[PDB]
Protein backbone atom coordinates (compact mmCIF):
# COMPACT_ATOMS: atom_id res chain seq x y z
CA UNK A 1 0.00 0.00 0.00
CA UNK A 2 1.09 3.66 -0.19
CA UNK A 3 3.04 4.76 2.88
CA UNK A 4 1.32 5.95 6.03
CA UNK A 5 4.52 7.63 7.25
CA UNK A 6 6.94 9.93 5.49
CA UNK A 7 9.81 12.12 6.65
CA UNK A 8 11.01 15.66 5.87
CA UNK A 9 14.29 17.39 6.56
CA UNK A 10 13.86 21.12 7.23
CA UNK A 11 15.84 23.85 8.95
CA UNK A 12 12.84 25.24 10.80
CA UNK A 13 12.10 24.34 14.44
CA UNK A 14 9.01 22.71 15.93
CA UNK A 15 7.79 25.93 17.59
CA UNK A 16 6.92 26.87 14.00
CA UNK A 17 6.22 23.53 12.30
CA UNK A 18 4.27 21.75 15.07
CA UNK A 19 1.81 24.68 15.29
CA UNK A 20 1.69 25.88 11.69
CA UNK A 21 2.53 22.77 9.69
CA UNK A 22 4.40 23.14 6.45
CA UNK A 23 3.17 25.56 3.79
CA UNK A 24 4.41 25.37 0.19
CA UNK A 25 6.38 28.31 -1.22
CA UNK A 26 3.72 29.36 -3.68
CA UNK A 27 1.30 28.54 -6.47
CA UNK A 28 3.63 26.93 -9.03
CA UNK A 29 1.74 23.69 -9.57
CA UNK A 30 4.17 22.24 -12.13
CA UNK A 31 5.28 18.78 -10.86
CA UNK A 32 8.23 18.58 -13.24
CA UNK A 33 9.68 21.93 -12.13
CA UNK A 34 9.39 20.77 -8.53
CA UNK A 35 10.93 17.36 -8.94
CA UNK A 36 13.84 18.60 -11.07
CA UNK A 37 14.84 21.26 -8.55
CA UNK A 38 13.64 24.40 -10.30
CA UNK A 39 10.85 25.73 -8.04
CA UNK A 40 12.15 25.28 -4.47
CA UNK A 41 14.27 27.64 -2.35
CA UNK A 42 17.42 27.74 -4.53
CA UNK A 43 15.30 28.18 -7.68
CA UNK A 44 12.08 30.13 -8.24
CA UNK A 45 10.92 29.54 -4.64
CA UNK A 46 7.26 29.27 -5.66
CA UNK A 47 6.46 25.52 -5.72
CA UNK A 48 3.01 24.41 -4.61
CA UNK A 49 4.51 21.12 -3.29
CA UNK A 50 6.28 20.10 -0.09
CA UNK A 51 8.65 17.16 -0.53
CA UNK A 52 8.84 14.25 1.89
CA UNK A 53 10.39 10.76 1.70
CA UNK A 54 9.07 7.34 2.65
CA UNK A 55 12.73 6.58 3.44
CA UNK A 56 13.94 8.08 6.70
CA UNK A 57 17.48 7.41 5.50
CA UNK A 58 16.97 9.76 2.56
CA UNK A 59 16.29 12.63 4.97
CA UNK A 60 19.24 11.62 7.18
CA UNK A 61 21.57 11.75 4.16
CA UNK A 62 20.16 15.23 3.45
CA UNK A 63 20.78 16.38 7.03
CA UNK A 64 24.28 14.90 7.04
CA UNK A 65 25.11 16.68 3.78
CA UNK A 66 23.96 20.04 5.10
CA UNK A 67 25.90 19.53 8.33
CA UNK A 68 29.03 18.67 6.35
CA UNK A 69 28.68 21.93 4.39
CA UNK A 70 28.81 23.83 7.68
CA UNK A 71 31.94 21.90 8.70
CA UNK A 72 33.66 22.61 5.39
CA UNK A 73 32.77 26.28 5.81
CA UNK A 74 34.43 26.45 9.23
CA UNK A 75 37.60 24.87 7.86
CA UNK A 76 37.66 27.45 5.07
CA UNK A 77 37.31 30.26 7.63
CA UNK A 78 33.78 31.09 6.46
CA UNK A 79 31.69 30.18 9.52
CA UNK A 80 31.75 28.76 13.01
CA UNK A 81 30.72 25.24 11.95
CA UNK A 82 27.58 25.14 14.09
CA UNK A 83 24.54 23.46 12.57
CA UNK A 84 21.00 22.64 13.65
CA UNK A 85 18.80 20.44 11.50
CA UNK A 86 15.41 18.77 11.90
CA UNK A 87 13.83 15.55 10.60
CA UNK A 88 10.04 15.56 10.90
CA UNK A 89 8.02 12.35 10.98
CA UNK A 90 4.69 12.90 9.20
CA UNK A 91 1.48 10.97 8.60
CA UNK A 92 0.62 10.94 4.89
CA UNK A 93 -2.94 11.25 3.60
CA UNK A 94 -4.69 11.65 0.23
CA UNK A 95 -3.08 15.08 -0.26
CA UNK A 96 0.33 13.35 -0.53
CA UNK A 97 1.26 11.97 -3.98
CA UNK A 98 3.99 9.63 -5.12
CA UNK A 99 6.69 11.53 -6.98
CA UNK A 100 7.48 8.66 -9.35
CA UNK A 101 3.92 8.11 -10.52
CA UNK A 102 3.28 11.86 -10.72
CA UNK A 103 6.46 12.39 -12.73
CA UNK A 104 5.52 9.69 -15.24
CA UNK A 105 1.96 10.99 -15.61
CA UNK A 106 3.34 14.46 -16.37
CA UNK A 107 6.09 13.52 -18.83
CA UNK A 108 3.97 10.91 -20.63
CA UNK A 109 1.31 13.59 -21.23
CA UNK A 110 3.34 16.80 -21.71
CA UNK A 111 7.03 15.90 -21.85
CA UNK A 112 9.46 15.09 -24.56
CA UNK A 113 11.29 11.74 -24.31
CA UNK A 114 14.13 12.94 -22.03
CA UNK A 115 14.05 10.61 -19.05
CA UNK A 116 10.52 9.35 -19.95
CA UNK A 117 11.42 5.89 -21.19
CA UNK A 118 14.80 5.05 -19.73
CA UNK A 119 13.68 5.64 -16.16
CA UNK A 120 14.00 2.71 -13.73
CA UNK A 121 12.50 2.37 -10.29
CA UNK A 122 15.60 3.14 -8.20
CA UNK A 123 16.48 6.06 -10.50
CA UNK A 124 13.09 7.77 -10.69
CA UNK A 125 12.36 9.68 -7.48
CA UNK A 126 12.09 6.31 -5.77
CA UNK A 127 10.92 7.31 -2.29
CA UNK A 128 9.75 10.92 -2.69
CA UNK A 129 6.15 11.95 -1.90
CA UNK A 130 4.78 15.43 -2.58
CA UNK A 131 2.30 17.03 -0.24
CA UNK A 132 0.12 19.43 -2.19
CA UNK A 133 0.04 23.00 -0.80
CA UNK A 134 0.17 22.12 2.92
CA UNK A 135 1.23 19.55 5.48
CA UNK A 136 -1.20 20.45 8.29
CA UNK A 137 0.19 20.45 11.84
CA UNK A 138 -2.21 17.63 12.77
CA UNK A 139 -0.24 15.35 10.41
CA UNK A 140 3.14 16.10 12.02
CA UNK A 141 3.89 13.49 14.66
CA UNK A 142 7.41 14.16 15.97
CA UNK A 143 10.79 15.68 15.17
CA UNK A 144 14.44 14.76 15.62
CA UNK A 145 16.82 17.68 16.20
CA UNK A 146 20.52 17.28 15.39
CA UNK A 147 22.87 19.94 16.76
CA UNK A 148 26.53 20.08 15.76
CA UNK A 149 28.93 22.17 17.85
CA UNK A 150 31.21 23.71 15.24
CA UNK A 151 34.06 24.28 17.68
CA UNK A 152 34.37 20.94 19.59
CA UNK A 153 32.79 18.68 16.96
CA UNK A 154 30.19 17.31 19.43
CA UNK A 155 26.88 16.28 17.82
CA UNK A 156 23.74 15.94 19.99
CA UNK A 157 20.41 14.44 18.91
CA UNK A 158 17.08 15.01 20.68
CA UNK A 159 13.42 14.12 20.00
CA UNK A 160 10.11 15.95 20.51
CA UNK A 161 6.49 14.87 20.08
CA UNK A 162 3.79 17.17 18.69
CA UNK A 163 0.89 17.56 21.13
CA UNK A 164 -1.28 18.64 18.16
CA UNK A 165 -0.75 15.44 16.19
CA UNK A 166 -3.95 13.58 15.35
CA UNK A 167 -3.66 9.81 14.98
CA UNK A 168 -5.98 8.71 12.16
CA UNK A 169 -5.88 5.87 9.63
CA UNK A 170 -4.68 7.54 6.43
CA UNK A 171 -2.05 6.80 3.76
CA UNK A 172 -0.68 8.62 0.75
CA UNK A 173 -2.86 8.87 -2.32
CA UNK A 174 -2.54 5.77 -4.56
CA UNK A 175 -2.89 7.90 -7.72
CA UNK A 176 -0.55 10.31 -9.51
CA UNK A 177 -0.99 14.01 -8.89
CA UNK A 178 -2.54 15.89 -11.79
CA UNK A 179 -3.04 19.65 -11.91
CA UNK A 180 -6.64 20.83 -12.22
N1 LIG B 1 13.00 17.92 2.26
C1 LIG B 1 13.14 16.60 2.19
O1 LIG B 1 13.37 15.92 3.19
C2 LIG B 1 13.05 15.93 0.86
C3 LIG B 1 12.54 14.64 0.84
C4 LIG B 1 12.45 13.95 -0.34
C5 LIG B 1 12.85 14.54 -1.53
C6 LIG B 1 13.33 15.86 -1.55
N2 LIG B 1 13.63 16.41 -2.76
C7 LIG B 1 13.74 17.85 -2.92
O2 LIG B 1 15.06 18.29 -2.66
C8 LIG B 1 15.18 19.62 -3.11
C9 LIG B 1 15.14 20.52 -1.91
O3 LIG B 1 13.96 20.20 -1.23
P1 LIG B 1 13.43 20.93 0.08
O4 LIG B 1 14.48 21.04 1.16
O5 LIG B 1 12.17 20.25 0.41
O6 LIG B 1 13.15 22.39 -0.52
P2 LIG B 1 12.38 23.61 0.15
O7 LIG B 1 12.67 24.84 -0.68
O8 LIG B 1 10.99 23.21 0.38
O9 LIG B 1 13.04 23.80 1.59
C10 LIG B 1 14.36 24.24 1.73
C11 LIG B 1 14.39 25.25 2.88
O10 LIG B 1 13.60 26.40 2.54
C12 LIG B 1 12.97 26.90 3.74
N3 LIG B 1 11.53 26.89 3.42
C13 LIG B 1 10.86 25.96 2.70
N4 LIG B 1 9.58 26.33 2.52
C14 LIG B 1 9.44 27.52 3.11
C15 LIG B 1 8.35 28.47 3.26
N5 LIG B 1 7.14 28.21 2.76
N6 LIG B 1 8.59 29.61 3.92
C16 LIG B 1 9.80 29.90 4.43
N7 LIG B 1 10.86 29.10 4.32
C17 LIG B 1 10.73 27.92 3.67
C18 LIG B 1 13.45 26.05 4.88
O11 LIG B 1 14.59 26.71 5.36
C19 LIG B 1 13.79 24.76 4.18
O12 LIG B 1 14.65 23.92 4.97
C20 LIG B 1 13.97 19.84 -4.03
O13 LIG B 1 14.37 20.53 -5.23
C21 LIG B 1 13.44 18.44 -4.29
O14 LIG B 1 14.17 17.80 -5.34
C22 LIG B 1 13.42 16.54 -0.34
Amino acid sequence: DPPATVYRYDSRPPEDVFQNGFTAWGNNDNVLEHLTGRSSQVGSSNSAFVSTSSSRRYTEVYLEHRMQEAVEAERAGRGTGHFIGYIYEVRADNNFYGAASSYFEYVDTYGDNAGRILAGALATYQSEYLAHRRIPPENIRRVTRVYHNGITGETTTTEYSNARYVSQQTRANPNPYTSR
